[PDB]
Formats: C-alpha cells, sequence, structure tokens
C-alpha cells in the first residue's frame, strides 16, 4: 500500500492533493498514476512505486517562487535554481515539500519526482516510467500524442528520446530557456530515435 | 590588405581555396565575406578583419575526420571533441589547420572562426557579425532567411539569438545530437527575442 511509502492512505493523500491543485492538474496526476501503472507493468518496473510516484509527481506545482526559493536555501541546493523557474523547480526542488507533507524517503520514487521534467543522462527504468507516463497520459491530447504512445508501447528507451526531443525542439520554437540537464537528456537519449 | 594577416594574397588566398573546397562552397565563402563587410560597418567592427574571418570561415569545411582527430592530438584539445564530428570540428578544430598554411596568428579573427558554427555564452562583436553573416550571406535561400536579413538589420544580438533559436530546433526536429556550448550561446542570447 501507499501507507509503505507515505503518512498517510492513497484516499487521504487524494483529499490532501484536491486542496493543493485545480481539477485539471489532479485529473492529470491520476491521469499519470495510472500511466505509470501500465508502463511498469510493460518494462518490469515495481508498479506501486511507479503509481505512487506518477500520483507524486505534480505535488508541488502550485508552490510559489517564494516557497521554492526558501526551499533552495534550507537544503543548500545549487545556487544556480535560482536563475530559474517552476518549470525547472516543481520536481527539482518539489520533491523536498514532499519530503515534508508526506515524510516520502525511499530516494527511488524521489529521483524519479526529481526528474521528471528534465530527465538526466543516467536515468532508472522507474525515472524513465515517470518520465514518459507524465506525456502520455490519456488526458493529454497535445498533437503527436498518439506517436509517443505507439512509441511506449514498444520502447521505454525510445519514448524518452522522442519526448526530449520535441521538448527541446518546442522550446526553441517559443524562446525559452532550455535547463542545461534536459540537453544531458536529449544527447543521451537521442541515437534511440533511430 | 591581408598579408596584413596571412602569408599570402587574397587572390593567392582564392586560387589556394578554389583547390580545397567545391565551387558551391567557395562562392558562400565570398557571400559571408561580403555579409561579413557589411555587418562589420553597421555594428562597428573592423570590416577586414571581418571580411578575412568570413572569407576563412569554412576553410577547413573537407578536411577529413582523420586530420581532425590528428589536429585534436598535437594541440592536446578538449579530448570529448572525439566523441563528435564535421560540424563542431571545421570551425573549433578548423582553426589549426588555417593557423598551419596560412600562418593565422591575430586571435580575433580566429576566435570569430573558431565558434562560428556553435557560438558562446561570451561573443566578441566580431564574433557575432561571422556567426551571424553565415546565416543570412546572399546565396543562402532557406525559408526564413529574409526574417534573419530584416533582424540582421537592426540587432546583431537579435540576429544571434535567431540564428542560434531555429538551430537548436532544426537539430530537435531533425533528431541530431546538440554541441552543448550551442546552448550556452542559446541560453545566454535568448532574451534578445522579445
Ligand atoms: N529544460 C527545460 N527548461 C525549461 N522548461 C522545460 C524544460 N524541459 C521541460 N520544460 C517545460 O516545463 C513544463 C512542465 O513540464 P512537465 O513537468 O513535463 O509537465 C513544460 O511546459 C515543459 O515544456
Ligand atoms: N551544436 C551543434 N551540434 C551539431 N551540429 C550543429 C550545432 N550547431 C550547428 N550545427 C550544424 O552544423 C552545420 C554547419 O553549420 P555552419 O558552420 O553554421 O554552416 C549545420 O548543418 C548546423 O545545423
Ligand atoms: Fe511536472
Ligand atoms: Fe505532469
Ligand atoms: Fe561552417
Ligand atoms: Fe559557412
Amino acid at each position: 500500500s501507499y501507507q509503505d511509502y507515505i503518512n498517510c492512505s492513497r484516499e487521504a493523500l487524494l483529499e490532501k492533493m484536491a486542496e493543493l491543485l485545480p481539477e485539471k492538474r489532479l485529473t492529470h496526476c491520476l491521469g499519470v498514476e495510472r500511466a505509470a501503472m501500465e508502463l511498469a507493468q510493460r518494462f518490469g518496473v515495481d508498479v506501486e512505486k511507479a503509481s505512487l510516484a506518477g500520483l507524486l509527481h505534480d505535488y508541488a506545482k502550485k508552490l510559489s517562487d517564494q516557497e521554492f526559493l526558501v526551499l533552495i536555501d534550507r537544503y543548500q541546493l545549487d545556487p544556480d535554481l535560482k536563475n530559474w523557474g517552476n518549470n525547472v523547480w516543481h520536481g527539482m526542488v518539489g520533491i523536498y515539500k514532499i519530503q515534508e507533507d508526506l515524510d516520502l524517503h525511499d530516494s527511488e520514487i524521489l529521483r524519479a519526482i526529481e526528474i521528471h521534467t528534465v530527465g538526466a543522462g543516467q536515468m532508472t527504468d522507474l525515472d524513465k516510467v515517470i518520465y514518459v507516463a507524465d506525456y502520455i497520459e490519456h488526458n493529454r491530447a497535445f498533437p503527436g500524442v498518439d506517436v509517443a504512445r505507439e512509441i511506449a508501447s514498444l520502447s521505454l528507451n525510445k519514448a524518452v528520446a522522442y519526448e526530449t526531443a520535441r521538448t527541446v525542439e518546442y522550446l526553441a520554437h517559443q524562446g525559452f530557456p532550455i535547463y542545461p540537464q534536459t540537453l544531458e537528456t536529449y544527447n543521451a537519449f537521442v541515437h534511440y530515435l533511430k
């Protein structure tokens, strides 16, 4: 059960999360919970760790800038993080909030949530499941989600590669800064597209 | 004159370059020579340094992999360079060939050619002129070259930002690895797009 990892039940979590997040964000988290489960089954990942990471992944999505900044200092994280924003922080810093609120200490789940947005050059299979589940969960309908879904049905590595290539492409298309760890992911996984 | 910087005349250079490169690549270099001159005038860069860098920028475009690898060892360059290819090498490594063949020692011209493909987080105005001239020279006709040209008529910084955003976008669109120094450029210049 989830109580094996956090300090409350799935139901109590859901109640807590419904306070912290708007409907759409919570529905998305439930989406990722389900998608992570199906991917974990297909690729030999502990389904329960995947489900819980999936549900928790955007837990900290609505922390203010101020709170993230507070968290950066308190946990003495990379000072460069202050030069960034919510996109980077909700996973990379938001893990400290999750740890505070829910007494989550499992290093594998924490890592999966940590790098769900930006990935890393080295990802565990759990990491990859969350990173992909987030992209392909059943409520998303961006153009090309069907291609992501087909790729994720066959290869987790190729799904990571595809998602990261489309993110780098969209960020550059939009003229947004690209967190350098995302490029690390991109360059590690890009060979899989072939 | 060019003899102020290299060991032969412009004419003798052109003869030498016509041997080293196919017509299209040489025509391109002449294109960049002219474009660099016009940009140097507009933005307060020494027109002669700009012209010469522009003409020399793709001098080493057809060195073999083997020669680049030879050059990496001899000049004891970043060993990571071996993990890459022509795109990165012709500027970043090709400067050593140019120095060998033409006795070019001016640090400013060398730097401009060095990073003409990938840029850097810090670029001199000469660097920027070459980086942009390469993109907008009169023989290019890629879709959007007209937008690049208009931007380069008004702002060198914005021209750098635009070119780099389109390169990052195209590399990700194509599924090619992205040399991490290119992202350095992208993230330094991207604010200029606003
Ligand atoms: N390296 C990055 N730098 C900045 N934003 C990013 C990066 N990678 C992903 N994002 C964006 O962060 C937002 C949240 O992503 P996600 O956590 O995957 O839903 C999305 O709009 C992504 O485009
Ligand atoms: N960071 C990079 N990594 C790999 N290739 C690149 C990078 N930046 C530019 N290129 C490519 O290298 C080629 C030569 O570029 P240029 O020297 O600007 O004509 C072009 O096809 C560019 O798309
Ligand atoms: Fe997220
Ligand atoms: Fe999400
Ligand atoms: Fe070039
Ligand atoms: Fe060129």
